[PDB]
């Protein structure tokens, strides 16, 4: 029976700076990768974008970066899905969960907040790159996407841990970035013409509530559902089928 | 004479964790590669989809990925010609080889399965992820092509097995998952337009049985037979004229 | 306070070659990325260039590239705004900035230079790889763009600092090549369609010489403000507010 | 003063294998990425190749691939201006040079060949992977293109020098892969336009040999002396300018 918390939340100082990581990454996340989205979606000139190929790496790219530079700090999560997988296989406190996902939700709030201000036109003519089903496939297949593609997702976070290595003043495994960054990339590939790629509940959220339609809002559900429950079964799958969580990957 | 299994099968629990893992790999990599073909393949608008470039970098990524993930646990093979590449140098026992095979194409047939149930129309309208011989080239070049692009991948898994660690329980080299994931990213540049790139009969096989149609059908041999010969022209490269089975790579 | 330089730069030598690497390595920044930019922009064939994508490569590549081989020389900045950065947490001294800083521009004017003798007339008839803002955006919205795509940058720069490695003779921390190039690569996937993404006001700076119109001087400002902002912020937030300099990543 | 050939040319079995290496891996690049050349300028639909992005990521990847496996045995060049440069540097003998410089000119000639014999129609009709100066440009030009080409991949080659290990039964060094690939991959970026980019006399050599057209012929004397030029230059300023032969680079 886990505990609510544990001393490493009494280490406030640190668990203070752990939050606000996770917030500004999120932030930077979502800033970046929706500008790229806008700017590819407004572009007049056929073919003068950097395309979907570019968006997919805008995505994919920013998670490395983003885990690189957080993974020492607050484990790098940026993430609720990824947090959340982490909270299951007890990892993460529950307090500690809590906290990184309220900071995270509002730094993706903040960060498409941003990218409305500098572009309000385009963002708003161009769908505020917000998640939702695509024309063609229903909502059971929107779901079972986010749900595999988290899964991915979640699978690579899970074989990235660190068993020796934490962030500071606390037990939050350290995580290979590259291999994670690349399996979002890997996801959007697949994913974006069938969502716009979720996979990430706070990605969702923050674009949901800035472009705040009606259409975005009713598809909402999937892109938090989705991601938790592919979450869940690598969690099972890296935990109790595989029993991967003493291994190290050797990453390249 | 290398007998048919070692006591490292006798592992039941690690051994059956590597066919597990060798199974949800493969469904993972053909789910992720053929979603996103079928994704390019459907698109209206003109330069509004990833491109080939894209389908290209998600056959070599994936690869990375999931050996990156599985190289610990299975060895990281996801592909029957990389299994039987390690077989015939005597890295495999005969027992786990078939087990890994048979382990990967249910993966693969399963993976192109949740393709289809996701997409049916658009999955069968743009030819399943299939691989076949394009027009304009005829059998010999596409099994040329097959053997040749086989082999890139398979002497850089040779090149990338670490010579003092191996997967979990057993004497499975792991696998350095960047430059094999390159390798597949390279050999997709040069060989979509010829075969739709194949180098992995699990991969090929997998969409084989789920699209079912006479030409894919009819060219599958050549999806089998290269990728098998490409493996073994690799080992034997590798193995018998640069002897470079103790070497360990850096990237 | 700090002294305006210290033992290190008495070691002239090293400093000097450092200097030299900073400059080339600045020079061949700029002549790979704008004959990109050049060649892309001049293509007859729709679809027949390396396309925007191909651009951003250009940039986060020779980035990833540069700074990989001077990261042991000089520390690997390639940038006036990563050096100013460094300088503000006081990982350089003033003299090793100013030296690195004019070093950069003079290197980003022979590239562009370089560019220009090598394909005259597309460098002139397509921007000459000039940063300015872009129609439909106005200056808050590129100086923004310009504040926190560079906050990115040197964010991350902080991030890959060595703790305990440094450039030959010196203190000035060794930098992970890989995660910077991609902040860079990430950076103008985001930035292209505001301003063509400037983050390096030797970049700017070599560009506006070399191509010499009245636009782009009057939007440079932009492109050595915004920079120096995002620098600045990223060394308070990693420094003050995450203190995180004993950290290697 | 450099003498002929060292103790390390007398072992035989080793030095054999070595040009195995160089032969078999220049084979390899010639083939991908001419074959990914043929592929992108036969397509009939728009937009539907692989694209100018997707050539240059075949040379820098496969140049990133094959020093991946070849460092170890040969010291991994696939270059004669590599090669060339290296031997300036007295990092290479005489002997060792040469036998590595006709290795990768007959490995190129097989590569490209192999291209040609299976798909004789297209190879021919759009060009043969050869390289030769764009319309718009003049000699000159293409010419500085190849020498300041060259000189960004063998200055990233002299970074990537592990001073510690060699390649088996030598004193070649061990090269880091991924930033001389990435250098190539960058080098094409900018380099596609005006000469296709040679910045390698045996990839220039065997396209030339294999296309075997008057046009050609008359622009290849650019590809030998372009890239031996930089090369030339790269050692100069890597050895004499930086003195930077004990440096090792941490690469990322
Ligand atoms: C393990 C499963 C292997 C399945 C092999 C499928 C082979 C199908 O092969 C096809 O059979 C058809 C008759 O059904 C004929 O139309 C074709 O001549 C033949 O190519
Ligand atoms: C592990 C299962 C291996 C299955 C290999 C599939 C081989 C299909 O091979 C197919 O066989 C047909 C009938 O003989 C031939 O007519 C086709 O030309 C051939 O492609
Ligand atoms: C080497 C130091 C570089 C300093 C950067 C030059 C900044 C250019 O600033 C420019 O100044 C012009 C003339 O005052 C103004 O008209 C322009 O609006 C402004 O962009
Ligand atoms: C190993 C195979 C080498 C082939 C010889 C290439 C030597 C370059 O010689 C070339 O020969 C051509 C033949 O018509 C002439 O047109 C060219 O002018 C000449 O440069
Ligand atoms: C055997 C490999 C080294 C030889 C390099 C071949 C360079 C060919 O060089 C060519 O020679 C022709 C006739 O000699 C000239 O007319 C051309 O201008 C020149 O491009
Ligand atoms: C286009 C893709 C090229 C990227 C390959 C770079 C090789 C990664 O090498 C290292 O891997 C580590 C593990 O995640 C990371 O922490 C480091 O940032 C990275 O430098
Ligand atoms: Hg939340
Ligand atoms: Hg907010
Ligand atoms: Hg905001
Ligand atoms: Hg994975
Ligand atoms: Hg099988
Ligand atoms: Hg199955
Ligand atoms: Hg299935
Ligand atoms: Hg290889
Ligand atoms: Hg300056
Ligand atoms: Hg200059
Ligand atoms: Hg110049
Ligand atoms: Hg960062
Ligand atoms: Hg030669
Ligand atoms: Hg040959
Ligand atoms: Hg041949
Ligand atoms: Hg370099």
């Amino acid at each position: 029976p886990a505990p609510f918390f544990d001393l490493g939340e009494l280490k406030l100082w640190s668990f203070w700076r752990a939050a606000i990581a996770e917030f500004i990454a999120t932030l930077l996340f979502l800033y970046i990768t929706v500008a790229t989205v806008i700017g590819h979606s407004k572009e007049t000139v056929v073919c003068g974008s950097v395309g979907l190929l570019g968006i997919a790496w805008a995505f994919g790219g920013m998670i490395f970066v983003l885990v690189y530079c957080t993974a020492g700090i607050s484990g790098g999560h940026i993430n609720p899905a990824v947090t959340f997988g982490l909270f299951l296989a007890r990892k993460v406190s529950l307090l500690r969960a809590l906290v990184y996902m309220i900071a995270q939700c509002l730094g993706a709030i903040c960060g498409v907040g941003l990218v409305k201000a500098f572009m309000k036109g385009p963002y708003n003519q161009f769908g505020g790159g917000a998640n939702s089903v695509a024309l063609g496939y229903n909502k059971g297949t929107a779901l079972g996407a986010e749900i595999i593609g988290t899964f991915v997702l979640v699978y690579t976070v899970f074989s990235a841990t660190d068993p020796k290595r934490s962030a500071r003043d606390s037990h939050v495994p350290i995580l290979a970035p590259l291999p994670i960054g690349f399996a979002v990339f890997m996801v959007h590939l697949a994913t974006i013409p069938i969502t716009g790629t979720g996979i990430n509940p706070a990605r969702s959220f923050g674009a949901a509530v800035i472009f705040n339609s009606n259409k975005v809002w009713d598809d909402q559900w999937i892109f938090w559902v989705g991601p938790f429950i592919g979450a869940a079964v690598a969690a099972a799958y890296h935990q109790y089928v595989l029993r991967a969580a003493a291994i190290k990957a050797l990453g390249s």
